[PDB]
Order: C-alpha cells, then sequence, then structure tokens
C-alpha cells in the first residue's frame, strides 16, 4: 500500500539527514568511518518512527530528529554485531571491522551512541533521553544474552532487538505531542520488535546452514530439528499479532492511517521473507 | 582530615561500594565483570570526587553514588585497551580466545556506560546527566585521536583522560548542592587531569622501553630529542599547577579543606611517580 511508498521517501529523507549531520561535523576525522557504518541501510525503524508521528497527528518535521538518532543507534549496533558473530559482509559489503579493524569501529561506536543521545534530548527533552538510556541499557543486556545466556527466547529477543523498536515507537509519542500514549507506544514497539526478530530467525533456518546460525536463534533449534519450527514461529507471530491488533484499538490513531497500521506487522514480516 | 588520610578511607569505602555493586550484578559474571572493574584498585578519580564534596561543605554520603559512577566509567574505558583485532597474514577461522576477549569487552562495556549514567541521574538529576553524556562523548573522541589524527598533544590529553576528571569535580558540585561551581569545578578537574596523564607518560619512558609506548607518544618525541625530556614535563606542570591555584583561590571552599586542596596536584604526580 502507501506504507511502502512512505518508506521509500522516509528512507530517502533519512539519508539526507545523515549528510546534513555528517558533513556538519566539527570533527573532520570521525566522518569517514561513520559514513561507512551508516550507509546503505533500509532505515526501517526510522520510517516506523516517522510513520507513527504522522499517524498520531504530528508533523514529519518533528520526527527528523529521533528518526536520525535511531538509525545511528541501529547502524552502530549492526557493526558491533558483526564484530561479535564474526561476520564480514554487512550491507552486502565488507563489514566495518574488516576494514578499520576491531578498535576503530568500536571507538566510533562509543561515540555515535552519546551523540545519538544528545540528538534525542536536544529535540524531545530529558524524559525522552532517560527513556532512551533505559532502552539502551536493555539492548546492552539483550546483546549479552543473545550471545551466551541463550534462555527465555522471547525475553531475550525483546531485549536485544525489540528495545530499539520501542525507542522508535515511543519517540513518536513525544514527537507527535501525545506523551499520553507513551506506555502504549512502548508496547507497539515490543510487539513489532518481537514479531520482527522471530521471523528473521525463521529466515535464518531456511536460507542459512544450521551450523551457521548464531545468536538466540539457536534456542529455536529444538523446534527446527523436529520439523515444528514454522509451527512455533507461526504461533508466536499470531500471539503478538493479536496483542498488537488489540493495543491499536485503545490508541488514538488518526482514522486515515488506521487501516494501514493494522498491516504494519503483516508488512514487516513479509519484508524479511522476500529473501526467499 | 589530612589528604593522605582521607584517601585511605574513601578508597576503602569505594571498595565496599563496588563490592555491594558487583554483588548486584552476578548476572554479568559471564563476561567476568568484576575483572574489568576491580582492575585499577587505586580509585584515584573517585577519591577526588569524594574529596571536594566535603571540601565544599557537601555530605560525604551525597558523593557515594558519584564516586561509583566515576570508577565504573573509568573501568569501562580501561577495558577498551584490551580489544584485539585479527592481524594480517595471521589469524584463524574459528581459532580464537581473542573472540571471547573482544566479546567480553564489547558486551560489558556497553553495559557499564549507561549503567553509570543512570547512577548519576538518579543521584544528581538531569543537569548532571547531560554533562556526563557530554563528557562521555569527549572521552570517546579522546581515543580515536589517541590513535592517529595528527592532532596536537593539546586537544588530546584533555579529551582522553581529561573528560573523566572533569566529571569527578563537577559532580562534586552537585553533591555539595553548590550549583554556582558548575562551570567552575569543571575546570579544576581539567587541570588535575592533564597532569595525571602528562605524568603517566613520563613513567612510560622511565619505566618502559621507549619503543613500547603507544598513545600519547604519537607527538611525544620532539622533546626527548631536543632536550625537553624532563624539562617539558615541568613546563606544563608549574603552568597548570599555578593555573590550578590561580582558580582554587577564588572558589568557595571551607577552611579545614583548603590548603590541602592547593597541595593536591602533587598526589596525582607523586603517587604515580613512585615507580623508578
Amino acid at each position: 500500500m502507501s506504507i511502502i511508498e512512505f518508506w521509500l521517501e522516509a528512507k530517502a529523507t533519512i539519508d539526507r539527514l545523515i549528510e546534513q549531520f555528517l558533513n556538519s561535523n566539527r570533527d573532520w576525522d570521525l566522518v569517514d568511518i561513520s559514513s561507512y557504518i551508516l550507509k546503505d541501510g533500509k532505515r526501517f525503524r526510522g520510517t516506523l518512527n516517522m510513520f507513527f508521528t504522522v499517524a498520531l497527528g504530528g508533523d514529519i518535521k518533528d520526527s527528523y530528529g529521533g528518526a536520525l538518532a535511531i538509525e545511528i543507534l541501529h547502524s552502530a549496533s549492526l557493526a558491533l554485531d558483526d564484530i561479535v558473530d564474526l561476520d564480514a559482509t554487512r550491507r552486502g559489503d565488507k563489514a566495518a571491522w574488516v576494514v578499520y579493524g576491531n578498535r576503530k569501529v568500536i571507538f566510533i561506536t562509543n561515540y555515535l551512541i552519546p551523540t545519538a543521545l544528545r540528538i534525542i534530548q536536544t529535540s524531545y527533552g530529558d524524559d525522552a533521553l532517560n527513556t532512551s538510556i533505559e532502552l539502551e541499557k536493555d539492548t546492552s543486556v539483550g546483546a549479552l544474552r543473545d550471545m551466551y545466556d541463550n534462555s527465555d527466547y522471547i525475553r531475550t529477543i525483546e531485549l536485544k532487538t525489540g528495545s530499539l523498536f520501542k525507542l522508535s515507537t515511543v519517540l513518536s509519542a513525544y514527537a507527535s505531542k501525545h506523551y499520553n500514549t507513551k506506555q502504549q507506544m512502548l508496547d507497539v514497539g515490543k510487539y513489532l520488535g518481537i514479531i520482527y526478530q522471530v521471523i528473521d530467525d525463521f529466515v535464518d533456518y531456511k536460507t542459512k546452514k544450521v551450523e551457521e546460525i548464531d545468536g538466540s536463534a539457536k534456542q529455536l533449534f529444538k523446534y527446527y530439528r523436529e520439523g515444528k519450527l514454522e509451527e512455533y514461529v507461526r504461533s508466536v507471530y499470531l500471539e503478538y499479532k493479536q496483542k498488537y491488533d488489540e493495543l491499536i484499538s485503545n490508541i488514538p490513531f488518526q482514522s486515515k492511517y488506521l487501516s494501514e497500521i493494522r498491516s504494519l506487522p503483516e508488512f514487516l514480516a513479509n519484508g524479511l521473507l522476500k529473501e526467499a
């Protein structure tokens, strides 16, 4: 529908923001490496942010700020993910570390983060910041579990992947001047995030070798080995699709995008399955 | 009372603080968290903060939280120095203890940072947060430049080791509820910091092989050859030493904790010169 269209523009607008930010940097040294970690992304979380802000009654103008902080955090987490799982093929190209090394990439990351935070509070306020720092710590926990404490699959993928979704959605609540839907929008992101990561893992089993499945996806092996994976995944997706279809009824979204938000997961899910 | 005395009481207390903290983080023993925190047990940076607190009339306990944040923030950065990147011509697919080390650091690092920030915000409010977030970005930049950026020793020894001391002092203001000393104390730390780092390098040449000094040595050479070996180390000292008293004289401090404050830059010089 219009959703994909919006995404094409949002994505395009988002890249513009990265330039208006990168080129505009007193630090004419951190620009090269960053440009690398930051490029070629589909900017999915940022457009969802931009989407909800509009669907809430705000002006996209008010999203440009968080939408950028988000992809900077998302991109940053991706380059680290490669360092951790030892992948050299991020964005269908040589991973960051595989070029500047393990240090540079990391250091840049330890800089992109606090920058992202400033950007958020600078345009939303301290409450926004603190919420961001709370989600940021969740991600840091999730990442550890995603690697070692692989147990309680749902709680783990909520923490590693769902967190930045919640950031993406919750920010639309500040951005749209509807802070009243805060707690509610934190959940939208939870359900969308979970839904996103459960399918992403499902696509790992179907397009990757089992011996090549890292992360919390491993915990799903107990379903896959028995040929009941699709069954488990499907169930999950439905569970959190219903919680989602419900939550949206108690959330004051503009009628115009009502019938477009219902398919957000439906859209988001397939978007991954296309790689098959 | 006496400087030498206080340190041995704030340090032991900081150790109990870390002890009760680490206990509340057994979950992170997976990446041997206590290994990176219990590293540098001198707790110098945290002692200063705890010091100025009473020096300004603030309660000793109202600094506790701030002390911890600092040390944790310090450990977090120290840990960064254990990162190892797979060298050229010699690596190994699936052959590494180096991947565990890297993972450990990346994980534990991204957790310490936001964790400390929250301690700062929970104890001193958002005023201290935005500053901390800001001082963090600097400590971050202070590393990409510690590598190779052709930057002068000036805009590097300030960012690298400076940002932390600045945080120590400034938080001592929030602890003593003396807001006016905000921008004030911020500088009284930048000076104790530049010292602590410029002196550490002195120990890198007199206690370590000149061929084994990476970091500040990028520019530290034009002196040891001309003649400013032990000369230049003093040029900046007396400069930033008097510039320290030059400002400490005009800062609302108490009586008992006044002269001692003056004769303090030595501690962070002598205690780090007790090598050879």
